């Protein structure tokens, strides 16, 4: 509900592809497969491929890609403005992927789905079953991001590990935001 | 509720047939027949025939199809602009079917209805009835997309297979979106 | 709730009689009599007579029917434009009945009320009472479209047959829409 | 709730007395007396006298009734336009009563209150008390339109007869609408 | 809730004192004292004195009462227009009391509070206590319009008599409306 | 909820201090102390001192009180207009106190808090404890306006006396309104 | 909810710092520490320091404090207007603190938190524990303003003392308002 | 809910980065890890790094940082206005971090997460386990800010310590606000 709330707040306060990516995330049914084999793949895919598609889309929506390919295709184009126009296009296009990554990291769903089956959750596993094959722990830990599937509360506290992984995800998200802001500052200060 | 939410978000942010197809999907009562004989037919039909109707409709709503058929009908028309006008009409018309397919794939209802009776769900079938005729499994698996009909929780976990098939559907949807975006990029870069 | 939702969406997106028929359907209390003698009559009547009334109404609301009857009544009218004006009036009037039929077919209430008592529901009738007089089955099947009246769950699963008949109705509705769109395409391409 | 919904839809789509009558019906507390002596009187009265009052009101709100009575009162008026003006006034006034009758017939409350005590409900009366004095059946059937008063479910199924009478009322309403539309068509085509 | 609904509908459709009286009734906490001595007084008072106050208020809000009293006070006023102005003022002022009376009669609260203790409710009194002093019946019948006070369901059915008295009140209200409309028609047709 | 409803209705229909006093009452947390010593004081205070403060405030908000005190302070002011200006100021200021008193009387909270401990409630006191010291009745009757404190239902029916006192309060309120309207009529008719 | 209601009413009716202070109070999470040592400190602090901060803020937001300090700093400023400008600034700034104090006194939360542990609540303490060390009563009375902490209903009725202290707070608030209004009247009448 | 309420109130009343930080806090899912090792780190991080990022962002969004770095980079710039422009930029940028810190201190979530495991809560620890190793108390106290994890109500009252720490946080927040306002007053009065 917080994501939809901030969506409405951004709409009220309101370059546009940022809101598009935010809305698409807030209205995308993230469903972790909750299986030890496809958890990592699904999480990393949701993290990686939507920003790639947003990058391509931002390139396509640009009204002057045709002139770029026309000049790049000719031997002697009717040239410097070309590099500048291409850099401007790339910079305008890179906004939506960054917004998507930041949003999906602050909301640690992809991180929880991806890193649950293999993470080291030893402070959460009950003291009784503290000696059992990690292959048995694989399925149980993989079922963690699923509320309606995880029916083994006697072995692992679900919320206790959920909060831990979500905090790690939020830390990674803030680190990403800081690095991106530093790079943007350097770019705006040099070029 | 997510589909209606994104519908309202698209309305707020707001060529028009895209919103028409999105609204028609969000307000269409998808009812899987939940029978081993008509599941596949119904799913594939909901996937296939609505985009065909949208294609035809987009052709009909075009204001200058009459001039196209008039020129194609004459031996010597009062011609090149004809191919260009036809290509432009087709490109404008192809938008709504793609939006419909993308929406109905991201929301894996048609996929779940179509591929449930014949898919290989062996990790979900209970260990007790792990040796029984696939003809008996046919009806049970066909009843999966129906919440109020599937009353055999002792044989197959419904949600566990629902998430699996829905994840496969979302993967197919993202693949479709990527391919369509690549084709659109090539088209806008060449012609 | 889906019908009212699409009504509001159409109002937001917004020749006018289409919305009138949609609203009138979404606000009409369809009550199947749930009797073996009047089910068919009521269903077919709700399917047939409202579009006839809409046709007549669309003819009446037309501002230039008076000139049409004046010219048709005279021996030598002060004539060709007459056939064209009449065809245009008929084409404008035929919109609301088609919208009504499409809506009431996509929402398989009339179909369920009409075809329930005589349809062949043998895969749904319980295995115990699989040998009983069809005259006894008549009343039970007729009571199917009534949630608060059908109190014989031990003989027929209500939802299982409801979904089946509703799917058949939706198939018929899509077929009707496709045929109508093809005819409209031919008309706009020829005349 | 359907009546209020269509009221709001009519307000959104929006000679005016039609909406006035619709609103007055949707906000009028219809209370059937549920007594064998006053049921018929109350139902027929709600059906008959409100349209008469609407007719009189529409005559009163007309701004040029004074000139009509002035000319009708004089021996030689300062005359043909008189008949035309009177006919136009009557036609404008006759709209609200028709709307009231149509609405109160489509919503079979008046019909249910009026015809319940004397109708022949023999397929609904339980098989046990299938032989008892019609004088005893009078009170029971009269109590049918009252949900909070009818406490004799062991003798007559309330909903089963309610649906039957309401279907009859809706049939009568559609017949009335068709006849009125035919008359309006003839009037607009002749005069 | 119906009164507030029609209040909002009147506000949307929207000489002004009519809406004022309607709003004041819909927001006035009618509390029947439910005592055999003050029931009649309270009901008749709520019926009678608010329209008197509305009449006086409508006279006061009139901007030209000062000139009326100035001319009526002088021996030879600087006269015919006086009678006309006074009649116009009275006619404009008489609107709000009529609206108040009509509203409070259609909503049979005042009638129920006033006429419950002395009315003849013999078909509703239980057959067991069908022979008891009317002085004992006085308190019980007086407690009828109070839902949270009437705790003698074994002697009189509350809803059965409530509907009866409310129907009588609605009949009286419709009679009042018809008489008022006839008088208004005669006035507008003569003067 | 009725007070807030009429507040919103007044806002929609919309000299201004009247709405200010109405809003302040509808948003003021009236808390009767429910003690035999402070009940009367609190009720009469809520009835009396807020209108005094409103009177003073209306005098202060007046933009030309400075000229009034300047002229009243001088021996020979640069005089008749003074009496008229002062009377106009007083008449404009007297509106809000009257509105406050009328509102707080129609909503018999202050009356109930003030007159409960000493009123004669003998028809409501149970027949068992019909002979006990009035000093014991003092606390019980004082606790009447408190729903969550009055825990002696076996001695006095709370709602039965609440309705009685509230009806008396509403009678007093209507009397006050009538007297005020008569005085206003006389003032507007003389001066 | 009453505070937010009056906030919305003030916003609808709508020098500005008054609404700012009202909003800040209605959206400030008042949490009494419910300890015998910090109750008084917290209550008096919430009563005292926010108006001081509002005073300072109103001084800072003033656009011409710089000229004031510039002239006060110079030996011979390029002087009388200085005293007038300073008085006007102070008078404009003193509004928000008064509004804050009035609001937080009418809503007797600070008073209840501050004066509960040491007040004399002897009519509320149960008759059984009417003889016990005031040191034991200290903690119990301090826990009074906390609904979820006060678990000693057998010793003191919580609501009975809450209403008493809240009534005292409202009396103090009305006294403050009257004194402030009198001072404002004198100021506007003299200077 | 109070934070969102004040967000909406600020939006209605409505340099812009203040609302941005407020919205971002009200829509940020604060999740305390509830572990004795990461509690302090997470709390202090949420308190410290978001204002740093807001500072950097406010520097980046400034349209004339490029001219600043251009002049600072040159040996002899085409200089005094430089220091003034830089000071103005820094002052404009310092607003959002202060708003973030004030908001997150008034809402004592970060303080509660950070200082719970090591604070001295001896008046809240039950009298039975008043003698146990502080290492055992570490985990229990760390679990305090988690409602769904703290399942040791027999050792420490959760709400009693929550209110205490939240009150300390609010005191610190008000102190911070006072110091910031004093510094702003001095700055606006000197420079
Ligand atoms: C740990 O397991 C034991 C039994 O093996 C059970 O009683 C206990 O509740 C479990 N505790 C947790 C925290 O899982
Ligand atoms: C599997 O079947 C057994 C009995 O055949 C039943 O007790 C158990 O609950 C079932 N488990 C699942 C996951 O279906
Ligand atoms: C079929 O009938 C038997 C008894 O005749 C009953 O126990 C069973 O539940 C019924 N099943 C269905 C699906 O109607
Ligand atoms: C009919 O009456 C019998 C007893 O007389 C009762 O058991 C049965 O439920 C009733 N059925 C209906 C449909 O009223
Ligand atoms: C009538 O009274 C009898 C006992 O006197 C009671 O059993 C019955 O329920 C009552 N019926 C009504 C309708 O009050
Ligand atoms: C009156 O008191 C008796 C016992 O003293 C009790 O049983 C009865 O319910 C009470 N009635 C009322 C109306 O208080
Ligand atoms: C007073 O205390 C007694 C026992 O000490 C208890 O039974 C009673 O309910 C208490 N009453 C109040 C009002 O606290
Ligand atoms: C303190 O502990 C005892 C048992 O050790 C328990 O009965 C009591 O409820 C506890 N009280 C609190 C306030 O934790």
């Amino acid at each position: 509900r917080i994501m939809v709330q901030f969506l409405q707040a951004n709409q009220e306060s309101f370059g546009i592809m940022a809101l598009a990516s935010a809305q698409m995330y807030s209205s995308f049914e993230f469903t972790c497969p909750c299986l030890p084999d496809y958890n990592y793949a699904y999480g990393i895919g949701i993290l990686i491929v939507p920003p790639i598609w947003f990058f391509l889309l931002g390139y396509v929506m640009n009204n002057n890609i045709s002139v770029l390919t026309e000049e790049w295709k000719r031997p002697v184009g009717k040239p410097a403005v070309l590099r500048y126009m291409f850099s401007s296009m790339t910079q305008r296009a890179l906004i939506a992927p960054a917004v998507w990554i930041a949003v999906t990291l602050m909301d640690g769903k992809s991180f929880l789905c991806a890193f649950s089956p293999t993470a080291d959750l030893s402070e959460f596993v009950n003291e009784s079953y503290q000696s059992l094959s990690q292959k048995e722990l694989l399925k149980i830990q993989a079922k963690i991001p699923c509320k309606d599937i995880f029916e083994e509360h006697e072995i692992i506290s679900r919320e206790a590990a959920t909060r831990y992984i979500r905090c790690l995800s939020q830390a990674c998200g803030w680190t990403f935001l800081m690095v991106i802001t530093l790079v943007a500052f350097l770019v705006r200060a040099i070029r």
